[PDB]
């Protein structure tokens, strides 16, 4: 491929590592294409660590000029990840804490343990059904037999999504997030999606429970509007689900291609805790977070980030940041002294409020995996598990495995 001085995302995933070696290399802060679409990108750990703190850069679709110029539209593949309804995910400044506080108190440490029973129940759960799928030495699928409905199961019972409403929610997720998905489809999911919540609040507006959807209703003044309420459900729900599915098979997959590294943790010498961090900051959920607006032009020393111009972070590329994390920041290791100080989780007030749960799922799902099937292997190469064409998260396909004898 010929030298280009804008960088193509490529939408099928058909070479992450080149591409995230060739966005550290063009950075910290280089141009990228995003399927027809020009912005910034922010490939380099402490530039990204400034921006995610600079007042200047903000959430809100109409300060982006190919949106106020009518250059973007709903017809863009992308524009679900940002043209979307008020919540903690899209204000920014003061008005900014109020949407997320009931959010980031009902998700401290000491407020998920009332959770973990509720996590365990659905882990155990969920390794009965590996058992019984691996039988007979049976290759089985790690990912929809285990770590896709986990998340959902555990992000649900927090919210109060019902049971049986939960398989029709990773539906819409799988055509939702899919490069593939017709747009006009995509926006039907969209629109049926925001139906299902409205639904949701509603019925919890009418009978509220033990649940974060009706402490977000009743508080604890001034309550949150109906659109703030579906807004910071819907945030929290997709969020909750689709992140951290990736993290526990890029988990397995890291540990099982590093066996004297499973080892470490297994025989107590390194913590899991310390595995899932080296995890997030080597191969994390997000590979691109979409995206942020200059209200002014932002003078960077060498380099202006213009007023209306797109800017991208680059979550993968900062996580093998060099500078900060030595020359061996491509290799994952649990024992490297930088392992915990990634920024997977962003950075600045639009940090993930869920980080706490999201290591909590992980600390609890891995541990029980291996004890239970300490033998476990790839029944093909790992090397070989494709992407997902979803261009903005670290979205694994299949993982075939074999439980061991
Ligand atoms: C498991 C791995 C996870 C990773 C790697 C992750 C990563 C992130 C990152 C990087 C951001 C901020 C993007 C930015 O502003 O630049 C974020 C925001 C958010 N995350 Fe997490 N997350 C994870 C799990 C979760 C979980 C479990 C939940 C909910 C329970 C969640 C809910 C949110 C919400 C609602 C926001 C928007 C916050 C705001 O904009 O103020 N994510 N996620
Ligand atoms: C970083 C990450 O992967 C998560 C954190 C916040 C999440 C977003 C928060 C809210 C929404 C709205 C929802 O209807 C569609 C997914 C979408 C657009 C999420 C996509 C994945 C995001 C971006
Ligand atoms: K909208
Ligand atoms: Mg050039």
């Amino acid at each position: 491929c010929p030298h280009s001085d804008t960088l193509t995302i490529d939408p099928m995933i058909t070479d992450l590592a080149g591409e995230t070696s060739r966005l550290r290399a063009a950075g910290p802060l280089t141009r990228i294409d995003l399927l027809g679409v020009p912005a910034l990108a922010v490939t380099g750990h402490t530039l990204a660590r400034q921006l995610l703190t600079d007042t200047r850069l903000v959430k809100d679709i109409n300060a982006w000029s190919l949106w106020q110029s009518g250059t973007v539209t709903r017809q863009w593949p992308l524009i679900g990840m940002i043209d979307v309804d008020r919540s903690m995910f899209t204000v920014d400044g003061p008005e900014h804490r109020r949407l997320r506080i009931k959010t980031t108190q009902a998700l401290t440490r000491r407020r998920l343990d009332a959770l973990k029973p509720t996590i365990e129940r659905y882990v155990a759960e969920l390794l009965d059904d590996l058992e019984r799928a691996g039988a007979d030495g049976a290759v089985v699928d790690l990912k929809s037999v285990f770590a896709y409905p986990l998340p959902m199961r555990v992000i649900s019972a927090l919210m109060g999504v019902p049971s049986e409403d939960q398989e029709q929610l990773l539906t819409w997720y799988k055509a939702f997030f899919s490069i593939l998905t017709p747009q006009d489809e995509r926006l039907r999911v969209i629109d049926e999606m925001h139906g299902y919540f409205t639904e949701m609040v509603r019925r919890k507006t009418a009978e509220p429970g033990d649940d974060l959807t009706s402490a977000l209703i009743y508080a604890t003044e001034t309550p949150l509007t109906e659109e703030e309420v579906i807004g910071n459900l819907q945030a929290l729900v997709a969020a909750g689900h689709e992140t951290t599915v990736s993290l526990i098979l890029t988990a397995v997959r890291a540990l099982l291609s590093h066996p004297e590294q499973l080892r470490l943790v297994r025989d107590g010498e390194i913590g899991w805790e310390t595995a899932i961090e080296e995890t997030l900051r080597w191969d994390g959920p997000v590979i691109h977070l979409l995206m942020r607006f200059a209200t002014e032009d932002i003078d960077l020393g060498d380099a202006v980030i213009p007023r209306g111009e797109g800017v991208v972070m680059s979550y993968r590329a900062i996580g093998r940041d060099i500078t900060v994390h030595g020359a061996d920041a491509d290799d994952f290791d649990i024992t490297r002294a930088t392992a915990a100080r990634h920024i997977s989780f962003g950075h600045g007030p639009h940090i993930c409020p869920g980080a706490a749960l999201a290591r909590l799922e992980a600390a609890i799902a891995l541990p029980a995996l291996f004890t239970r099937f300490p033998h476990l292997h790839p029944a093909l190469p790992l090397d070989q598990i494709p992407n997902l064409p979803v261009l903005t998260q670290n979205d694994l396909s299949h993982f075939p495995i074999h439980l061991g004898r």
